[PDB]
């Protein structure tokens, strides 16, 4: 009755080599009718027991999967932009430390997450700032970065410092001129040491079409340089790595990375290239997203 | 959830809305009544119901008519508040200013906003409309460039109003002041600036607060414009400003500035200045002498000052 | 105008003397019917305004009322038997959640109240960087285990993903020599050392009126508790007793007690008492008059008793 | 959270829980033969269901029987190892120890607990019973007095067990050690100590971990008892301890300056226990495991592969 030693060797090929019961019967020359008897009776006590978890969390599993694959400090999987909004907001709430400098980008995504921050009763002693200039009309007002920065600060009962320059100027001499000003200096100065960043992700693939933004001439040229996505108007390729660069007021990615948490929030297969690039580039080290697009990134 | 407070609230309507007698109400509700007096009493003390008696209804009104008469204002409101704490004087004007503003707008209007403590209160107290009037909100001045708290920023104010008004809004992405003229000249060229200025040319109503030299607010002139420039201002005998346009105490009237011209502010059906002070009198007065404002929203003391 | 003085003068008597129209009409010698015309008007023209606050929050109000009356930094009144200790538990927990700052030292007491509040703290994913400790010794069998202070201290710490430091001495020893011997030990020194600088305390309130398992009779035994009634003791906290006027009452088990003194409890930023039931009114009052607690979590019912 | 995984769970349970096969499981739910397999594979891959194989079923069992034979243990469990790291070895024993413990209890039992990494992993793994078995939990030693992390405290362990067992519990309010005797004696005279000791006198089962000198894991002897006392221990030849009672590698009780300072169960009483289960592993705990067996201070032994073979030389 110590044929047990076999039940280990048998369930061995059954649950690891998965050679079927007709495959197990013939290779070790055993009656396929005796191949079936060993496994089952054992289940009475040890002799190999399998456990199945009833309360399992798919989303949670996907988060760990994302963290593993991309080396993210954290991730959250959830007009389901609102679901992202709520859980992202929680991630951001949990992450804040007194004395932090949070930076903000623009758009439906970041707004979604700010719209869901918790109203606080005392100052959280953090400081909100924009990490990019104004849309220059290119965005609706409720999506303006300053609106979002100010809105956040209001939920967080916190200091805020709005930017009075555009993200994109007509020529380098105007932009560098602006960079010389004590106000730009002051703003960037917070950039140079921001703790948490909170960011949307652009791609070539809605009103915020790179076409409608920088205008065809320029976007057709972005496609030429193999640009996967952009962040804060700083562009990267699919492996994570520009005519308007000499004309852009925004945080340099280099500085974005020194940031304890750089939390990207995005969704949709249309933005996979951008999301990927952003991940490969380490420009973001946290990801808020939906279930669907999370699976795309794991494949 | 709450106690029989609903019943209390209801009897509040009877006695206060319909001015019915306690006895009549009691018979109607089959309530023993004494219970009624008790409830009426409670509703009042627990701030379920709050009654307010404008004691100054008469003098404020008279003062409004004099201001109209002396300066030929289209409209004028004089708020007064016994609590002499300043943030309270502002709420006084804010509430009333807002009402004035609510009833003055007309479908299709372009509202322009300036910055500051005052314009802000007016906005804070705007009636939260349930349906869009089809109005549009715009800054009539570039950004503070860090010189003002965020809750006082011009965009903040514009956008915030738009919310109450269910109006679309258009935020400005340039500063109110530039260190150099070249940059200012270059910026005027941009399509964006052209679009925002495009609205200034057709502005229908304006909420505008008034600055003066005497201000000791952090929003001081030596603070905003810095030492040297403040002298050149007092050196030219300047009484005050609106959207950083300067004028003397008689109304009479920059290559770095990005804001609406007074020319355009005057073309406005209603230019509404809102201010209080006495250290602002110099500037309020100059604003009236120049008809840079049709309407004036202000408190009792300031009005007293402007009448003698 | 002129009838404007009267509208006021009438509104004054209707709303400030809560006189009846019949009365107003009478004193003044006005036809009762114009007294009514004049009220109708007074409101129509905004000389008189009547706000009925539809989204009124009774509990909310009671909280402010308690804060005002007793100078509390905060207070929470809740509503729903034990099912109502649970309402307290949930909202208290929120108060405590909102109040925590990184680097805080939370101290805990014992009993159904505190457990309830802790049972409802939010499970955290990272360490809140706070430290949980007991501010009292063990029950020495006098309490069920799920109410033991260490259980509660440890439980809290587990919800808060936080440091915790359990106490290995009893709250009450047979004679002073033992008690001071214990006080000489490095472990007692260490524990108390946290007491000497605890940020948030979280505490239940004892009283004589109680006849649940935690009867002072059962705990200290008759001889002792009869003598507490003699010294006019209203309540207790962490086995430190006070009178109805919040006066401390040295009690004779005083020299046999391992627990935080209250000089020390008070140095504490937030000392949050959590209690309810008219049977404990004396204790809650004393605790409030004594300033031993500066926050109150409680139910609606007992909140009303405290404003009476 | 669904939808498919809401489904993988359904299928998994029939197929595994109910033994129902696929061609018929697919029959029940109107889906595909290819698909059921796909789903099962997915569930296995994604961790919804995990299966475990006891490769070492044979050697562990033989080792169990030898331990019983050499030392006359009532029972013995050997969890597998050398395919695992420190904290994992514990879980290995914990799980199995727990099972051993679950089946040994009998209605009306008094369970006593000691402190430490080991006794804890046994408790962590106790089966969460749905109905009270009328057992009672008690410390068999006073508190650590700060010398141990909270999650290892004796009360923590007792109370935590009681939770799994739906048993009432009784926590101790005195330390396991007191520098000074006035204090210690004053405590033994208390109604409370008397009550807790009252239980030691009738103890039915005991979870107990073993200490040694060769320890170098925070809970060191120089650390717990301090410099001088550690010498007097090595000076007297102690091989190890159970509830701070000391003994030599032959089982004989060793006396120490401490005996008159200690507040814990006497070894006389631990032996009176129906089952006294020691749980330990580690070539450095050898000296102390062995002494515990030579003294029959433990009937049962829960331990890993490496140590098992060590005791069998
Ligand atoms: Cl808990």
């Amino acid at each position: 009755s110590d044929d047990i030693r076999l039940i280990v060797k048998i369930a061995q090929l059954y649950y690891e080599q998965d050679m079927t019961q007709a495959q197990i019967a013939r290779e070790l020359g055993i009656y396929r009718t005796t191949i079936s008897r060993l496994l089952k009776r054992g289940r009475e006590q040890g002799i190999v027991t399998i456990a199945i978890n009833y309360d399992y969390n798919e989303n949670l599993w996907l988060e760990q999967q994302l963290k593993q694959k991309f080396g993210l400090k954290e991730a959250v999987v959830a007009e389901q932009l609102s679901a992202m909004g709520q859980h992202g907001a929680l991630l951001v709430d949990r992450l804040l430390e007194p004395g932090d400098i949070i930076g903000f980008s623009w758009g439906r995504a970041v707004r979604s997450l700010v719209e869901n921050l918790p109203q606080r009763s005392q100052s959280r002693q953090v400081i909100c700032v924009p990490i990019i200039g104004g849309p220059s009309g290119k965005l609706e007002s409720r999506y303006h970065v300053n609106t979002l920065t100010y809105g956040a600060a209001a939920r967080l009962k916190a200091e805020s410092h709005l930017a009075d320059f555009p993200a994109l100027l007509d020529n380098p001499l105007i932009r560098n001129g602006i960079m010389q000003s004590q106000h730009f200096k002051t703003i960037s100065s917070y950039w140079d040491s921001l703790d948490v960043a909170l960011v949307g992700i652009g791609s070539p693939a809605d009103g915020a079409n790179w076409h409608a933004f920088y205008g065809s001439e320029e976007s057709d040229d972005l496609n030429a340089r193999h640009v996967a996505g952009d962040i804060c108007s700083r562009f990267y390729d699919i492996n994570g790595g520009t005519n308007m660069s000499e004309k852009t007021l925004s945080i340099e990615m280099a500085k974005l990375r020194q940031a304890r948490y750089s939390i990207g929030i995005a969704m949709g297969e249309e933005k996979y290239s951008g999301i990927l690039g952003a991940l490969h580039g380490r420009y973001i080290n946290c990801l808020v997203t939906n279930r669907e697009t999370a699976e795309l990134l794991l494949k």
